[PDB]
Parts: C-alpha cells; sequence; structure tokens
C-alpha cells in the first residue's frame, strides 16, 4: 500500500461542512464517503444533502436526526430509497424537518455498503487506499479535541467508545507520527481548516478502526 493518501489531491472531498448546534455528523460523514465514489464513477464533484438524511433516514433505520445516528444505517436509507438528494437541492437547516425527499433532485445513489472489521487499522489503511474515504466513529468526549489546532492529534484518556461520526480521507505520517487525515462537520475554523490528523497504529486510538464503513456505487 502506499505510504500516504489524501483523497483531497484526487478532488474526491467536497469542502468542509458546518453542522451547527444539531447533531448530524453522522448525516455528514455518509455523504461526505459518498461523495467520494460519486466522483470516482461520475466524475463530478457534488455535495450530498445531509439534511436529506436528517429528516428521512430516521426511526426506521434507528436514527434521531438532530440527536445522533448511524452512518451505516444512513447508506442503506439510501439504497432503500434509490437515491439522495444534493446538497444544493435539499439545503441543511441543523433542525429536524419533515422528509421532503424529491427524486427530481437526485444527485446519487448507493447499491450497497461495507462495514471493516473491529479495530483493524491495517484494513482501514486498505480500504481508505483501494476503496476511497470512510465514515469512522471516533471519541470526541475529550477537552482536547475541541481545542484541536494542528500537528497528530494524541489524547492518552481517548477510549474506543466512540461517539463522534466523521470520515477518514486518507493517512500519512507527519514528524515521526503516523496519523489518520480526518474531514470534521464543525466549520473550517476546527483544527487545521475543518480536518484533524489523529494517531494511527496506536493502538486503535480514539476508537477510529471501531466501526468503519464505506458505501459503493
Ligand atoms: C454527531 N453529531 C453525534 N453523534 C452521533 O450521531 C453518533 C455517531 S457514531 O459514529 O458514534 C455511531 C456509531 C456508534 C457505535 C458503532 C458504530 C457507529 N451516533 C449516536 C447515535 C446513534 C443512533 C441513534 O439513534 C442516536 C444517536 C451514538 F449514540 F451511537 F453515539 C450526535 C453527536
Amino acid at each position: 500500500l502506499p505510504d500516504s493518501v489524501d483523497w483531497r489531491e484526487k478532488g474526491c472531498v467536497t469542502e468542509v461542512k458546518y453542522q451547527g448546534s444539531c447533531g448530524a455528523c453522522w448525516a455528514f460523514s455518509a455523504v461526505g464517503a459518498l461523495e467520494a465514489q460519486l466522483k470516482l464513477k461520475t466524475g463530478k464533484l457534488v455535495s450530498l444533502s445531509a439534511q436529506n438524511l436528517v429528516d428521512c433516514s430516521t426511526e426506521k433505520y434507528g436514527n434521531k436526526g438532530c440527536n445522533g445516528g448511524f452512518m451505516t444505517t444512513a447508506f442503506q436509507y439510501i439504497i432503500d430509497n434509490k437515491g439522495i438528494d444534493s446538497d444544493a437541492s435539499y439545503p441543511y437547516k441543523a433542525m429536524d424537518q419533515k422528509c421532503q425527499y424529491d427524486s427530481k433532485y437526485r444527485a446519487a445513489t448507493c447499491s450497497k455498503y461495507t462495514e471493516l472489521p473491529y479495530g483493524r487499522e491495517d484494513v482501514l489503511k486498505e480500504a481508505v487506499a483501494n476503496k476511497g474515504p470512510v465514515s469512522v466513529g471516533v471519541d470526541a468526549r475529550h477537552p482536547s479535541f475541541f481545542l484541536y489546532r494542528s500537528g497528530v492529534y494524541y489524547e492518552p484518556s481517548c477510549t474506543q467508545n466512540v461517539n463522534h461520526g466523521v470520515l477518514v480521507v486518507g493517512y500519512g505520517d507527519l514528524n515521526g507520527k503516523e496519523y489518520w487525515l480526518v474531514k470534521n462537520s464543525w466549520g473550517h475554523n476546527f483544527g487545521e481548516e475543518g480536518y484533524i490528523r489523529m494517531a494511527r497504529n496506536k493502538g486503535n486510538h480514539c476508537g477510529i478502526a471501531s466501526f468503519p464503513s464505506y458505501p459503493e456505487i
């Protein structure tokens, strides 16, 4: 496998989004993963509707909109629904709304998703290298996470109890420190312009490799 990967260099990553006070991290993680696939399949980079998932991938999928959800069930919703609208056609309002999906605004589809084996960082590396960006859950409950500004994030108090949905868009090493390149959804002002480099191959740090999954078109 290549020593480093950055899907932003292949134009497969849309710009960082800001979820606001709505717990839609899972929805942003899911669309971000599909956005890369759509780019690989059609050649067009398009932001997909996180709001679409918030309002429609609900109870039936075990999700609670602005109060949390799963990236995997979000993927299944897209498969079952036979589509997902573009962000432009179904804009993010940071609040729970009635489902307003309309196939005339469909911007992507999904045929299946894959959940990687628990905590295998090498397997995650392979997926990121050969498949594309991967949705993952990380433990982001620690004060240090919120205050992260640069370098490689390592928190002694992190655990494998994930609670925040994000997107791994690459990996590499910075000054002798291996890391996973993570796209967050707290706006471009968080970390390094919306991104955070988290410790890689450090005992599944913050549970980043605990529950990885990626969709396919
Ligand atoms: C992000 N804004 C938000 N967190 C979640 O929605 C969170 C994402 S996750 O990656 O931890 C989901 C996950 C957990 C365990 C194993 C694989 C994936 N999901 C939360 C959640 C899930 C389902 C419902 O119905 C509500 C909430 C939780 F509880 F799992 F962390 C809100 C902060």
